C-alpha cells in the first residue's frame, strides 16, 4: 500500500488501525478488470488511536533505560475497518518470512474480531506475537488455533453476564435482543441469551443487523421492534454495524424502547448525535477503564502534514479537518485547537491506553530478553537468546512469561489464555445543558474480581430514565398477580407471560406472584379476599351468653323451691297428720325430684364423650324414676290383686320392689347403651361449610326409640289410672292434680316435638333443656304447691 | 513453493485442491524452547483420498475428451490440509505466490471445512480468484460481501435445521437437547435450529459446544449435564472429529437411553458408526445428500498404483496405510483385498460434488472459449481469449454459468453462489451378516415443495433401540387425561407442568385444558368433572307410585261422596231422617267435595296459579264446611238474636251465618292476591345438584291468620259439641262431631311435625296427606251412622 507510517529502526513493529470507516459501496460487476478499492469515511478516533502507539514507540526511543542502545522503527497500515485491506498490510508483513515458503517481530491489530481472526490466521502461521488492544470477542481465546494472539483488552463473557446483572437489577424479564452478524455480535449474544435464560429473564425477539443490510431486511428489523411490547433492547454491534438500523428507527420515530448498549457503540460518535438522541433516549453502556498518558495531549497538538515525513496520514487528516485541498487550497498556518472533531476531543483515554500499555509491553519483552542471564533463560539447555539476532518466536515466548508494573503501578501479566481482566465502567447518556451534544456521564461499576452476585453496583440518583420521569420504566410481559389471586397459563406465549385468575372459595392465596391457590386447612377458610385464613368461628350453646345463664338460672331455682320443700318437711317431720301418706315415698318423690332438676345440666357444654353419654340416660333413669314413684303414690288395685306375691302380704317395702322393678328394666337399655353403640361426640362441617357443630349422634336408635317408648307408656297407663278414678275425695283429689301434671308433661312432649325438629344447631339442645326443665318444674309445683299452700295457711287437717 | 506432499501435473491452466488426506495434526504442546518446525499429521482418512481421486479422474477425463475445450490440457496442484487452518494457509500462499517460472493458478477447489473454507477465502478472495467448495455448508459462507469470490456445489445447511425441526415436529417430541461444534459450522446451524424449534414451540433443555481438542474435565462436565437430563432427542449438529471424544467418554459412562439426531457431516462417518459404539449410542436418524452417478469411477479408483503415479504424490502414504509396509513389502498386493472406506461405499455424494465442481469450472473455461467477440459479457460487450485468461474472468463467467450436468440436471449457482438438492433421511442399522453399521434410507426431504409439506419418513423402516418398534417418549410432563387442567411449575419452562383435578362445578373435557370451565345451571359438572350433564330436579311427579297412590284415593274419596249423593237423591223427600236441614246437608256435601278437590293443587309442578290457589283453595273449602257443621247444631245464638227475626224468621240466618264468617275468611284471600301472591320459583341453595320448586308466600301474616280463623273456628265448636255432648237427640250426633274435631286436630298436630321434619317433596307429599286425611274422617264420622241407619234397619219414627 502507498500511505502509511513508515520508521527505520533497529527492530520493526507493525500496526492495523481503521483510519477509515469503511470501503466505498459499489457492486463490481466484472464487465471490466477489478482494481483496489478506496476507503469513503474519516475515522479521527483511529487517528488518536495511531498517534498514541507512534507516541509510545518515541517515548520507549527516548528512554535511556529500556531498550539502552537498540531502537525501535514500525510500519504501520490502515485497515478501513475490513478485511481485504487488513490482509494485504499483513502479506506485506510477512515478506520476508513468506520468502522461506524488514522483518517484523510483532504486530499490534486490532478493531475488529472478523478483522483480528483474519489476521491472527495468518500470523500465527510464523509465530509472530500480535497484541490486539481492541479485539474483544470470546473466539479469540482458542489457543489451540490462535497460538500468538494477545489481547490487552478484557474478554466479553462477563460484560454478558454484566449486562444480565444489569437487566436483573432493574427487575426486568421481558427483553429483545440485537446483534451484528460478525465475529462480535453472535457469540456477545449467545453468551447473554445463556445467561439470561439462567436468571429466567425472557426474550421476545433476536434479529441480526449488518452495515452491508438493504433496505427490506431493516424494514423487517424495524417491524419486529415496533410489533413488540418489551422496551429493553440488549444491542451487540459496533458504530457502522449500527448506523443504518439507528437510520431507520430515528426516521420512523419509534420513541419508547431502552437501549442497553454494548461496549462498542456506547461511546461511538457515529451514534451518539443530538438528531438521534431524540429517539433513542435513555441508553445505558459499558466502557473500560480510563487510563493515564503523561504529556500525551501535548504531543497530539503538535501534529502537521509538512513536518510529518515518518507519519504520511497527516495530509489526508489536516484534508479532512480543515475541508481544503493540497475544495479551497490549504496554508500550513492553520490551528488544530480551533476546529471540533474527535481527535482532540476527549476527556478520557480508554482505547488510546490500550495501545500504549501494548507497546509498552511488547517493549517490556524486548528488554526483559536484553537483560537475560545465561543458565538462567527459557530456551532449551536454559538458554538465553542473542538480542541482536532476535526471532519472533522468542519474542513470543516472552509475552507468555511477561508480568511488568504498568505507569499506574499496576501488574501487567497476561493469562495463559492471552488477555488481562479489567473492570468496567457502567455509562449513562446525558445531553450537555451549554453545547447541545450527547455526554456520557459515568453511574455504575462493576467489579470483576468480587465474587458472583455482589459484583454490580449502580447508583440510581444520576440516571435520567427518557430524561423526563424518574423511575424505572415497567418491561414485563404481564403485571404480576396481587395476592388473593394466582396464576394461570397462556397456551403459547412464554412463561415469563401469564394472566391471573380467582381463588375459588375456601383457599386463600397469601404470597404474590403464587403458581397455585393453598386451601386453609379445616379449622380455618379463606376470607372475603380468599387471602388470609381465618378461623372456622365454632360454635355451640355456651355459658356465659345470656340463654345460658338463664337455663342455670331457672335450674337453681328450681333447687332452690326444692330445698324450700325439703326443708318444710323436715321442720314438720314428726306430723303425719298429712303425712298419712308414705313419707318414704315423699322421700323418694322429692330427692328424685331433685335428680330431675338436675339432668338438665347435662345439655349445656360442648359435648364431649362424658357430656352426652351420660346426658341420655340421666334424663332417661330420672324421669322414668321420678314417673313409676308418682305412679305407685296411687291406689294398689293391681297390686291388691297379685314369692313375689306371698311377698305381697305385709310391710310398705312391696311398694319400693316396683319401682326398684322397672327402673332396673330402663338401666338394663341403658347398660346395653353402655356397651353396644355409646353416643359419638363429634363434630360437623356438612351442615354449614363455614362454621362447625359440635353434636353427639346416638350409635343406637331404636335403643333410645324403646327408651321413649318405655317412658311414655308409663306415662300412658299412669294418666288412664289417675282419669278412671279422678273424682274420689281421697285428701283434696289428689288424682285430678296428677291427671293435671302428668297432662302438661305430655303437651310438653309434644311441643317439644316441633321445635328441635325445626330449628338450628344450638337452638335444638337449649330447647330440649328448656323443655325438660319446664317439664319437671310443672310437675313438681302441680304436685306440691296445694299441700305446702295449706300448711303454711290453714294447718286444720283432720279428713 | 509449498510442502513437500502433493499432487502435481502441468498443463496450459492449472487448477488448485485442498483435501483432508489425514484427520489433524500431533498433539504437540510447542512449549517454545526450541524454535518450532512444520507439524505434522497424525491419522489417515480414505474418504479424503477418495475425493482427491474423484477430482483427478475429472480433470484427466476432461483432458481426454474433444468437445470440451480442444486442443487445450488441464494442470493442477493439489495440497493436503489435515483438517486445520495452517496447512491449508501455507497450500494457498502457495497458490497465490505467482500473483504477487512459478505457475499461476486460475481456480481453487474446495476447502472441506467451514472455518478451513473462511480462512482459505478471505485471502482467495482477495485477488478475485474463484473457490468452488464441495463441503462447506456454513451459512456464513453465502456473505457475498465478505466471501466475493466463493461459490459451493453443497446445499446451504439452513434448510438442514429447518428439517431438523420438522423431524422433531414430526414425532410429536417436545424435550430435546444440543450439541454442536465449536466452530463455523456447528454454531451457525444450531443458533438457526434453535430459532426454528422456538418457532415450533419445542423446549430445548440444555445446550453445550464441544470440539477435538477439549480436555478431560470440559468433556466431564459435557457428560454430567447429559446425565443429569430427562430428555431423549439430543440433535448433534458436528463433524466426525469434533465429536469423537464425547462418543469415546459416553461409551465409556455407558449411557444408552438417549436418540440421537445426527446432522450431515457425521450421520455417515466411519470415526462414529463403529460397533462398540453403536452398542451404545443406540438409535441415530441423520440427513445425507443425493447420491451421483460418476460413470466408470471404480475402474479408475482400482488402477492406483505408488510406482505408477508419477504426477500424484500422496499415493506412496496410501500404499502404506493400507498395507503396512516399508515391514516392508513387494509392491504388487490387490486393494480389493482391504476393507478400507478407499472401496467400501455404495452411493458417491461428496464425491461427486467434486466432480461437479471440477466440470463446472471446465464449463465456465469452455463458454469463455465459444465467444461471440459482439455478446461478450465484459465491457463494450466484448470478452476476453482463453490464452490470456485470468481468474476474474473466470470469476465473472462462473456467476453466470447455467449448464446440464451427465444426469440430464441444471446447474446453476444463484445469487449466493449455493447450490439447492434435496436431502434423503438415513436411519443407522446393524448389519445383520457381519456386525458393520449400515445406513438405511428411511425418508426424503424435498425442499421445493410448500412450507409444512417437505418432509417424507416411512416410519415401518426406523429400528428403535435396535429391537422396539414405537416411538419413544420424550417429552418433559406427562401429558395427562381430561378432568385435570395445566398447572405451573416455579422455573420450569413451558413443557414441564403439573396437572390438578378440576373442581367441581367445574369440567375439562379434552387432553391438555388450560382451565377448567363453569357449567350452566340446569348442568352441572359431572362425576368426573368431564361434561356439563343436566342438573336433575325434583318435586311430586304423578306417574310416581306415590302420586298414583295419591290419586287413587282422591278419586276413592270422591267415588264414596257421590255415593252418599245418589243416596240422598233416591231418598230425598223423605224426612223421617231428613227433618233436619236436608239443604244445610247438601252444602255440607258439596262442602266435602271441594275438600276432596283441593288434593289436585298440590300434587304437581307449581305454577303461580297452582299454589296462589292451593292456599285459598283448602283455605275457603274447610272454613266453610267446618262452619256449615257448627251451625248444623242448635242455635242459642240464633235465638237470642229481634232484628234477626225481621231479618230471617227463619233458616235462611243459618246462611247469613255462614256467608258472614267465610266472608270475613275470603276477605284475606283477596287481600293476599294483591299485597303478596306466593310465587312459584326453585331452589339450589340446599344440595348444589338437585332443583327444588316450591313455593314462598311473601306475607306470612295472611296465612298465620288463615290457619288461626280456621283453627279457631274449630276451637269453639269443639267446645261447644262438649258442653252438649249427653243430648241423645237422632242418635246424639254431639258424640260424632266431638270425635270429628278431634280427628281433625289429631291431623293437625301430627302433621305439625312430619312437614317440619323432611325433604322438600316430602313436605307437600304429607300435606296432601293430611288434608286427604282430614276430610276423610269428617265425610266418615258424620255421615257413616246417617247411611247405615238408611240402608240397614228401617225403623225411623223419633
Ligand atoms: C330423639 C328426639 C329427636 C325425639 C325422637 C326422635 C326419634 C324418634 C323415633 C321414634 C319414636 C320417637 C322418636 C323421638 N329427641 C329426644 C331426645 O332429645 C330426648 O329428649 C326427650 C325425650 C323424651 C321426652 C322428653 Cl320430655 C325429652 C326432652 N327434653
Ligand atoms: C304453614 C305450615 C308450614 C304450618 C305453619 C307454619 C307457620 C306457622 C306460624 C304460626 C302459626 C302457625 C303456623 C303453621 N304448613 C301449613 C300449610 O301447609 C297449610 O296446610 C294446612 C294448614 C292448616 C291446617 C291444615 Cl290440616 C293444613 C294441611 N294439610
Ligand atoms: C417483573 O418480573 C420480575 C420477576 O420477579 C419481578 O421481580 C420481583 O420484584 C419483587 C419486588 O421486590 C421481588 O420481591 C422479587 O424477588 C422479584 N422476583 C423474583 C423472582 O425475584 C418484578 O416485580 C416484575 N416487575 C413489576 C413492575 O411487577
Ligand atoms: C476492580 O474493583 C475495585 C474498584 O472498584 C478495585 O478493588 C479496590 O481497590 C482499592 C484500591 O486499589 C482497594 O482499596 C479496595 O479495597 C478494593 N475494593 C474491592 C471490593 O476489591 C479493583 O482493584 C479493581 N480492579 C483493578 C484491576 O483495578
Ligand atoms: C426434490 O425432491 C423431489 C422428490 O423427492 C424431486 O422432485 C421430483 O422430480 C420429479 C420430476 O420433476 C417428479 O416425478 C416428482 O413428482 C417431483 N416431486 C414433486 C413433489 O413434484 C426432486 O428431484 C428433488 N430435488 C432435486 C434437485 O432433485
Ligand atoms: C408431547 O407434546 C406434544 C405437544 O407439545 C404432543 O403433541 C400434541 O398432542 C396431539 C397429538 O398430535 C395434538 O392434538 C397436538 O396438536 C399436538 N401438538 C402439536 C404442536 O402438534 C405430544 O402428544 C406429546 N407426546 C406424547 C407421547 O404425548
Ligand atoms: N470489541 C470490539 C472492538 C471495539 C471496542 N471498542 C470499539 C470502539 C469502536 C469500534 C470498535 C471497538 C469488536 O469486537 O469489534
Ligand atoms: N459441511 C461440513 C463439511 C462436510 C460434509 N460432509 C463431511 C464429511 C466428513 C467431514 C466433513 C464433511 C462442514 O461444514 O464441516
Ligand atoms: C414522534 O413521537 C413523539 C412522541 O409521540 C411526538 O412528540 C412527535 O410529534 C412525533 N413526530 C416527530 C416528527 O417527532
Ligand atoms: C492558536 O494556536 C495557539 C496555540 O498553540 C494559540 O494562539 C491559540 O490557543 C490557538 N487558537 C485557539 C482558538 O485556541
Ligand atoms: C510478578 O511481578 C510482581 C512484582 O513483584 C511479583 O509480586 C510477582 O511475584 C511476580 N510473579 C507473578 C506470578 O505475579
Ligand atoms: C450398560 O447399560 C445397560 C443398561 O441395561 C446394561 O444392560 C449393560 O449391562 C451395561 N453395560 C456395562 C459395561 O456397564
Ligand atoms: C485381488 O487380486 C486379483 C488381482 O486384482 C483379483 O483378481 C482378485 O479378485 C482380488 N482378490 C482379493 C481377495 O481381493
Ligand atoms: C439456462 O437456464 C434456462 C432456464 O433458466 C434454461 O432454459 C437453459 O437450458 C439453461 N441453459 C442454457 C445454456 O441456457
Ligand atoms: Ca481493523
Ligand atoms: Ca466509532
Ligand atoms: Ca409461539
Ligand atoms: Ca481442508
Ligand atoms: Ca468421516
Ligand atoms: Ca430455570
Ligand atoms: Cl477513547
Ligand atoms: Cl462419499
Amino acid at each position: 500500500p502507498n500511505q502509511r507510517a513508515q520508521k527505520k529502526g533497529d527492530i520493526i513493529l507493525g500496526g492495523l488501525f481503521p483510519i477509515h470507516f469503511g470501503v466505498a459501496a459499489k457492486d463490481q460487476d466484472l464487465k471490466s478488470r477489478p482494481e483496489s478499492v478506496e476507503c469513503i469515511r474519516y475515522n479521527f478516533r483511529g487517528f488518536r488511536w495511531l498517534q498514541a502507539m507512534i507516541f509510545a514507540i518515541e517515548e520507549i526511543n527516548n528512554s535511556p533505560n529500556l531498550l539502552p542502545n537498540m531502537t525501535l522503527g514500525y510500519r504501520i497500515f490502515d485497515t478501513c475497518n475490513t478485511v481485504s485491506k487488513a490482509l494485504e498490510a499483513t502479506l506485506s508483513f510477512v515478506a520476508q518470512n513468506k520468502i522461506d515458503s524488514p522483518s517484523t517481530i510483532a504486530v499490534v491489530g486490532a478493531t475488529g474480531s472478523g478483522v483480528s481472526t483474519a489476521v491472527a490466521n495468518l500470523l500465527g502461521l510464523f509465530y509472530i506475537p500480535q497484541v490486539s488492544y481492541a479485539s474483544s470477542s470470546r473466539l479469540l481465546s482458542n489457543k489451540n488455533q490462535f497460538k500468538s494472539f494477545l489481547r490487552t483488552i478484557p474478554n466479553d463473557e462477563h460484560q454478558a453476564t454484566a449486562m444480565a446483572d444489569i437487566i436483573e437489577y432493574f427487575r426486568w424479564n421481558w427483553v429483545g435482543t440485537i446483534a451484528a452478524d460478525d465475529d462480535y455480535g453472535r457469540p456477545g449474544i449467545e453468551k447473554f441469551r445463556e445467561e439470561a435464560e439462567e436468571r429466567d429473564i425472557c426474550i421476545d425477539f433476536s434479529e441480526l443487523i449488518s452495515q452491508y443490510s438493504d433496505e427490506e431486511e431493516i424494514q423487517q428489523v424495524v417491524e419486529v421492534i415496533q410489533n413488540s411490547t418489551a422496551r429493553v433492547i440488549v444491542v451487540f454491534s459496533s458504530g457502522p454495524d449500527l448506523e443504518p438500523l439507528i437510520k431507520e428507527i430515528v426516521r420512523r420515530n419509534i420513541t419508547g424502547k431502552i437501549w442497553l448498549a454494548s461496549e462498542a457503540w456506547a461511546s461511538s460518535s457515529l451514534i451518539a448525535m443530538p438528531e438521534f438522541f431524540r429517539v433513542i433516549g435513555s441508553t445505558i453502556g459499558f466502557a473500560l477503564k480510563a487510563g493515564q498518558i503523561p504529556g500525551f495531549r501535548e504531543f497530539l497538538q503538535k501534529v502537521h502534514p509538512k513536518k510529518s515525513a515518518n507519519n504520511g496520514f497527516a495530509k489526508e487528516f489536516w484534508e479532512e479537518t480543515f475541508n481544503c485541498y493540497l475544495r479551497p487550497p490549504c496554508t500550513g498556518d492553520e490551528n488544530i485547537t480551533s476546529v471540533e472533531t474527535p481527535y482532540m476531543d476527549f476527556t478520557h483515554l480508554r482505547i488510546s491506553y490500550n495501545v500504549y500499555l501494548a507497546v509498552y509491553s511488547i517493549a517490556h519483552a524486548l528488554q526483559d530478553i536484553y537483560t537475560c542471564t545465561p543458565g538462567k533463560g527459557l530456551f532449551t539447555n536454559g538458554s538465553c537468546a542473542d538480542i541482536k539476532k532476535v526471532e519472533a518466536w522468542q519474542v513470543l515466548k516472552h509475552l507468555r512469561h511477561l508480568n511488568f508494573t504498568s505507569n499506574m503501578g499496576e501488574q501487567v501479566d497476561f493469562d495463559e489464555f492471552g488477555d488481562l481482566v479489567g473492570n468496567y465502567s457502567i455509562i449513562n447518556w446525558h445531553l450537555s445543558p451549554e453545547d447541545g451534544s450527547v455526554v456520557f456521564e459515568e453511574v455504575g461499576h462493576y467489579n470483576v474480581y468480587a465474587k458472583k452476585g455482589e459484583r454490580l453496583f449502580i447508583n440510581e440518583n444520576k440516571i435520567l430514565w427518557s430524561g423526563f420521569s424518574k423511575e424505572v420504566p415497567f418491561s414485563n410481559c404481564s403485571r404480576d398477580c396481587l395476592p388473593g389471586t394466582r396464576k394461570g397459563i397462556i397456551e403459547g406465549e412464554p412463561t415469563c407471560c401469564f394472566e391471573c385468575v380467582d381463588c375459588p372459595d375456601g383457599e386463600y392465596s397469601d404470597e404474590t406472584d403464587a403458581s397455585a391457590c393453598d386451601k386453609c386447612p379445616e379449622d380455618y377458610w379463606s376470607n372475603e379476599n380468599h387471602t388470609s385464613c381465618i378461623p372456622k368461628q365454632i360454635e355451640f350453646l355456651s355459658w356465659t351468653e345470656p340463654f345460658g345463664i338463664a337455663l342455670t338460672l331457672f335450674a337453681v331455682l328450681g333447687i332452690f323451691l326444692t330445698s324450700f320443700v325439703l326443708g318444710v318437711f323436715t321442720k314438720f317431720r314428726n306430723t303425719p297428720i298429712v303425712k298419712a301418706t308414705n313419707r318414704e315415698l315423699s322421700y323418694l318423690l322429692l330427692f328424685s325430684l331433685l335428680c330431675c332438676f338436675s339432668s338438665s345440666l347435662f345439655f349445656i357444654g360442648e359435648p364431649q364423650n362424658w357430656t352426652c353419654r351420660l346426658r341420655q340416660p340421666a334424663f332417661g333413669i330420672s324421669f322414668v324414676l321420678c314417673i313409676s314413684c308418682i305412679l305407685v303414690k296411687t291406689n294398689r288395685v293391681l297390686l291388691v290383686f297379685e314369692t313375689s306375691l306371698h311377698r305381697k302380704w305385709w310391710g310398705l317395702n312391696l311398694q319400693f320392689l316396683l319401682v326398684f322393678l322397672c327402673t332396673f328394666v330402663q338401666i338394663v337399655i341403658c347398660v346395653i347403651w353402655l356397651y353396644t353403640a355409646p353416643p359419638s361426640s363429634y363434630r360437623n362441617h356438612e351442615l354449614e361449610d363455614e362454621i362447625i357443630f359440635i353434636t353427639c349422634h346416638e350409635g343406637s336408635l331404636m335403643a333410645l326409640g324403646f327408651l321413649i317408648g318405655y317412658t311414655c307408656l308409663l306415662a300412658a297407663i299412669c294418666f288412664f289410672f289417675a282419669f278412671k278414678s279422678r273424682k274420689l275425695p281421697e285428701n283434696f283429689n289428689e288424682a285430678k292434680f296428677i291427671t293435671f301434671s302428668m297432662l302438661i308433661f305430655f303437651i310438653v312432649w309434644i311441643s317439644f316435638i316441633p321445635a328441635y325438629a325445626s330449628t338450628y344447631g344450638k337452638f335444638v339442645s337449649a330447647v330440649e333443656v328448656i323443655a325438660i326443665l319446664a317439664a319437671s318444674f310443672g310437675l313438681l309445683a302441680c304436685i306440691f304447691f296445694n299441700k305446702v299452700y295449706i300448711i303454711l295457711f290453714k294447718p286444720s287437717r283432720n279428713t
